[PDB]
């Protein structure tokens, strides 16, 4: 092969590799084809491995004659031959594309990949539309990039059923299969591991078995008690999956393997140390296979920036699987991975909009540069000719901190703005309570005050909004959280309209929506907190391995109650503990809201569906239901408390909401928190929701908003009147 020639085949080759959504069989097939065509050598064999940017092509003419060609990236960085050869090239040299391996025999042996199927499972009836899996992309994008093994991704959430995940099994025969095991899917995982197990003992496969994902982690007995030798991946899953490759390779002992749960010989549960993932360098894109099924159920595109909480002291939020450092992308791979993912997606007509699965998008380094970091991902955002939209969560604190300097908070607006003008969309702010005693209970270190800042600033810089807020917990004692969570939900004075910076510096913006009364005035929509709240009346779940749970167990020790119910036990396929409330009348009112939830939810989740098809006008009206259903949410939780506990402002807002909607004698004990009184005092609170209603039920008669095919709108509202008042579950 001449030097010239070379460079034709690399040429072709960086022309198939560019298209990065191919699976890596389909890639296999156009390099054959671009082989046999020029008929200038003839071999026996060939292998692509690698990913992206680095993309390798091997043809072996024989064990003893084996080309490589890499288009994409010097071939001295190759990881397997680095392997088989730490010092194959030379140092001093131009970059290296191409390499005629003449007599090595052993490398042929390091040809041999592996293969490794990830599923990842999904309960489709749940979660119609489907997103990019991370889970098992990044698993297959770092075993591909350091050419460890040939990876096979099947994901339920495109349709694949149980019977065709075994079929494609049964294909492929991999050496290591491996399922993404999320809540509510212990059935179906367990379905499947049967259909694995029972394939394995006919002879049919020959694999060694993994779950992974957050449910084996936390509530691995369950798994080894019906398979003894399934191993569980605890944590990150790129180094177990690199150890159980080399444990196939007799490299590696089983009690070597990084970060499993296994049960050894002798009966006993081990579990061996996991070394977090230098995620910084070694997790490329996520793999693409997927994407354009992804793309054929309208799906998502998303990308994960970091790994890990730097503050994790939430007490509601667990920490052993994702453990309590933070792990941030570089720059340099944040804004290689968003090029690949877009333009993959543009490829098959998905939107450019990316959906950040960070815990913690902005985070905290030792050396205090994170905003920095920020700032320079949004500017190369900037330099795109395509603008894009994205979406992340984020802290409170990471926006507004008093405890830190003013030019702290003043840098940190100026990283929020070039937030926004990269394309920050629906942000995500884990305000969860109004109730500085209830914040101190989540340990979220912030106060309502705090929070109040915090969406004053996001909000003015132009980004849209939602809030996590946990209304109920099982420890709250009294009705005075409830009370101060209900104001701070009605204040008017925290979503600010999108400002024009004009000519204001960041600091002179800053101390005008910390401290200007008139300016904050002039400016805010008027539409108070609760409107941005992501679930109404949400109530505290007490996840395993939390403080809160430690807590709970602490009060019941301590005042010698029972809140733990199925006898302490946690539940494996929800990764929580069923718990009752130390208070009573508390807990009386989580269950007559979840009542009230589950009472609206057919018709409300009618009236949502249609609304994201409608016409704008109808559009319009179905969402000012949608609208008034949350108020009228809002103003169940203030009614009850009220009955419980009046006071005279509490009365003036409900005489004002009653007013406002010409229906103030619509309603007509106190004290008395029993659950037959709540449920009384709901009943009358429901006719408010009927005359909601009845305003949609003329609507659709009048034919100014439109039915389903299916009648459905129609049917929901007939059953909802007729069950009114009628609370059976
Ligand atoms: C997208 C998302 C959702 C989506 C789910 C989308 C879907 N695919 O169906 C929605 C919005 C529906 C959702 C809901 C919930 N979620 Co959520 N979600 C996320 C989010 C933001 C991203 C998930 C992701 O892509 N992760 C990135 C991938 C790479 O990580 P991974 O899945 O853990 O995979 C790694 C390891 O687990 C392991 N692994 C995974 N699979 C496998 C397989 C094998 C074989 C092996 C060996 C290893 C392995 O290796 C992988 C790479 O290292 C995460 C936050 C996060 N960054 O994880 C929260 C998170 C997972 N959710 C969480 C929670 C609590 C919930 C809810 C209960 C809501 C709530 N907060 O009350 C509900 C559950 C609803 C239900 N399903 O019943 C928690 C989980 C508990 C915890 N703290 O660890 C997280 C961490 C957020 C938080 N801090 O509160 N969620
Ligand atoms: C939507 S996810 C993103 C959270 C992310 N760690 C953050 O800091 O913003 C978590 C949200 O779900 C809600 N949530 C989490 N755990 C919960 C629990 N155990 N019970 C009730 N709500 C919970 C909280 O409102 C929280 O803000
Ligand atoms: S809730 Fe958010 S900030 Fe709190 S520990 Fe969990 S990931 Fe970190």
């Amino acid at each position: 092969l001449s030097t010239k020639s070379i460079e034709y085949y690399l040429k072709e080759l960086k022309e198939i590799f560019s298209q990065i959504w191919l699976k890596p069989s389909e890639i296999e097939k156009r390099c054959e084809e671009l082989f046999k065509r020029s008929k200038e050598f003839d071999y026996k064999r060939i292998l692509v491995s690698g990913e992206t940017d680095n993309t390798t092509l091997y043809v072996i003419e024989d064990s003893s004659k084996i080309h490589v060609f890499s288009p994409n990236r010097d071939l001295r960085e190759n990881p397997l031959l680095m392997r088989w050869h730490p010092s194959w090239y030379e140092i001093e040299s131009k970059e290296i594309y191409y390499k005629c391996f003449l007599s090595c025999e052993e490398l042929y042996e390091h040809l041999e990949l592996p293969t490794v199927t990830l599923v990842n499972l999904c309960v489709i009836e749940n979660f119609p539309i489907p997103r990019l899996n991370l889970s098992t992309g990044t698993l297959s994008s770092y075993l591909r990039k350091e050419q460890l093994a040939k990876v096979e991704l099947i994901d339920m959430q495109v349709g694949t059923t149980i019977n065709q995940i075994i079929k494609n099994l049964l294909d492929s025969q991999p050496d290591i299969i491996g399922l993404s095991v999320n809540f509510g899917q212990k059935k179906l995982a367990f379905e499947i591991l049967d259909l694995i197990y029972s394939h394995i003992e006919n002879g049919d496969l020959s694999s060694i078995i993994t779950v992974g994902n957050v449910i084996p982690s936390f509530s691995p007995e369950q798994f080894f008690e019906r398979y003894p030798s399934l191993l569980i991946c605890d944590k990150e899953g790129e180094y177990t999956l690199r150890d159980l490759i080399k444990m196939l390779k007799k490299e590696l002992k089983l009690d070597e393997v990084n970060g499993i749960s296994y049960v050894d010989e002798s009966g006993e549960v081990k579990h061996n140390v996991a070394e977090t993932v230098n995620f910084k360098e070694e997790v490329p894109t996520p793999s693409l296979d997927i994407l354009g099924e992804i793309s054929k159920f309208r799906g998502a595109l998303t990308l994960e920036t970091s790994r890990g909480c730097d503050y994790s002291r939430c007490t509601f939020c667990p920490r052993d699987h994702k453990l309590r450092s933070w792990r941030p992308l570089s720059v340099e791979q944040t804004l290689k991975q968003l090029d690949d993912i877009l333009r993959a997606g543009k490829h098959f007509n998905i939107k450019p909009h990316i959906y950040m699965a960070d815990e913690e998008f902005i985070g905290e380094l030792p050396n205090g540069t994170e905003a920095q970091r920020i700032i320079d991902i949004c500017e190369g955002l900037l330099k795109r000719e395509e603008k894009i939209k994205f979406d992340f969560a984020a802290r409170a604190d990471s926006v507004y901190e008093p405890k830190r300097t003013k030019e702290w908070n003043v840098e940190r607006l100026k990283m929020w703005h070039y937030c926004a003008l990269a394309g920050a969309d629906r942000i995500f702010i884990g305000v969860e309570s109004g109730s500085n005693q209830q914040l101190k209970r989540y340990g979220k270190g912030t106060t309502s005050e705090q929070n109040i800042i915090a969406l004053r600033l996001v909000s003015a810089l132009g980004i849209n909004l939602r809030i996590g807020f946990i209304m109920f917990d099982q420890l709250m004692k009294g009705l005075d959280n409830l009370k101060e969570n209900l104001d701070f939900l009605e204040r008017t004075d925290a979503l600010m309209k999108p400002i024009d910076i004009g000519d204001m510096t960041y600091e002179e913006l800053y101390d005008k929506l910390l401290n200007d009364k008139e300016f904050i005035e002039k400016h805010k929509t008027g539409k108070p907190v609760y409107t941005i709240v992501s679930y109404m009346l949400a109530s505290m779940e007490i996840l395993m391995n939390t403080p809160y749970s430690r807590m709970v167990q602490l009060t019941e020790r301590k005042e010698e109650v029972n809140l733990i119910m199925n006898d302490g036990k946690p539940d494996m396929n929800m990764g929580r503990y069923a718990t009752s409330f130390v208070d009573k009348t508390n807990g009386n009112l989580s269950e007559a809201c979840q009542m009230w939830i589950d009472s609206n939810f057919g018709v409300m989740y009618t009236i949502k569906s249609l609304h994201k098809v409608a016409n704008p006008r109808e559009k319009k009206k179905l969402y000012s239901y949608m609208e008034t259903h949350r108020e009228i949410s809002h103003f169940l939780l203030k009614y009850l408390v009220y009955n419980l506990s009046p006071d005279k402002e509490s009365q003036i807002i409900l005489s004002d909401f009653l007013r406002m909607h010409s229906m103030e004698h619509i309603l007509d004990n106190v004290g008395d928190g029993s659950k037959e009184n709540i449920l009384n005092v709901m009943t009358n609170w429901q006719l408010i929701m009927e005359k909601l209603l009845r305003d949609v039920e003329a609507d659709l008669n009048k034919g100014i908003i439109t039915d389903s095919e299916d009648h459905r709108l129609h049917n929901t509202l007939k059953r909802w009147f007729s069950d009114m008042g009628n609370w059976s579950l």
